[PDB]
This record gives structure tokens, C-alpha cells and sequence, in this order.
């Protein structure tokens, strides 16, 4: 029961395209997402067709604005929803070194700040044991944010970083 609505203007005005599970090019209906709707459960959104370009996730709510997403623009053109398994545990493995390498730490809470917490800047492999997280390059859940779906991480192109750049992390709940 989980739906999404895009909307050309702010303030969900304008022409809107609505996607109920994965959407890879809505750009043939909307040019433009300038407010959005998420009705029921969490949605990646992404600037390019087919999942491409950077990522927002949105969990349940009105979006009046793309700043309310943060996000860069109003270029947004593909959508999946986030599906969470239930038991609601959540682990990670997270690792100074690429390869499962280097020092290790293990934490099942949200970190709004891996240098006060870890006395890191970078992640370079990571274990997600259980549950769904959220990567930020920069502290305090900003900048550019990536999606970890559970399995194993050697580098950090594996959730589509440039560079090992990570300063925050959160889990998804529902």
C-alpha cells in the first residue's frame, strides 16, 4: 500500500505523475519535480532514468519544495520504493580499509557524525549485517547520500561513491 507523487511545481501544483513500485522514467511525464508526496512507506528518487545521477531518499510525508528532499534541482526522473524486511534489527559492519580491512566497528545506531563517534572521515568497505542504511559524505545526514540494501561492500563504488568520502549513516525505519 505504499504510493509516491511528483509534482511539477512547488506546493504540488502542476501536472503529476504517481508510481506505486519502480519507476524507471517518469521524465516522458514530468520535465520537472518541484513537491512530492510520499502516501505510504520510503522511496529512493533518483535525478536520471534508470536509477542513475544522485539519490534521495524520502520516507513518508509532504514535500512542498526539493529542499524539503534536499535536493540539488528539480531534475528527478526514476523512483524505487525501499523495501525493509520486518524483525527490525539493524547492524552494520563499517571499515577503515578496503576489502573488509583495516579497524573495524560494528553499531546497530544511527552516527550523525563519524569523526566524533568512529574518528574517521572515510569508509572503505562495509558489511551491512541487517536491516536498510543510508550513507552521507557529509556529517549530520547531508550531502551526498547513498543506499545500502543489505550484503557486502569491498569498495565504495559498490554504493556508487566516487571516493570513500562518508561522514554520517542512518538506518531506514519505518
Amino acid at each position: 500500500g505504499t504510493k509516491i507523487t511528483f509534482y511539477e511545481d512547488k506546493d504540488f501544483e502542476g501536472r503529476r505523475y504517481d508510481c506505486d513500485c519502480d519507476c524507471a522514467d517518469f521524465h516522458t511525464y514530468l520535465s520537472r519535480c518541484n513537491s512530492i508526496k510520499v502516501e505510504g512507506g520510503t522511496w529512493a528518487v533518483y535525478e536520471r532514468p534508470d536509477f542513475a545521477g544522485y539519490m534521495y531518499i524520502l520516507p513518508e510525508g509532504e514535500y512542498p519544495e526539493y529542499e524539503r528532499w534536499m535536493g540539488l534541482n528539480d531534475r528527478l526522473s526514476s523512483c524505487r520504493a525501499v523495501h525493509l524486511p520486518s524483525g527490525g534489527e539493524y547492524k552494520i559492519q563499517i571499515f577503515e580499509k578496503g576489502d573488509f580491512s583495516g579497524e573495524m566497528y560494528e553499531t546497530t545506531e544511527d552516527c550523525p557524525s563519524i569523526m566524533e563517534e568512529f574518528h574517521m572521515r572515510e569508509i572503505h568497505s562495509c558489511k551491512v549485517l541487517e536491516g536498510v542504511w543510508i550513507f552521507y559524505e557529509l556529517p549530520d545526514y547531508r550531502g551526498r547520500q547513498y543506499l545500502l540494501d543489505k550484503k557486502e561492500y569491498r569498495k565504495p563504488i559498490d554504493w556508487g561513491a566516487a571516493s570513500p568520502a562518508v561522514q554520517s549513516f542512518r538506518r531506514i525505519v519505518e
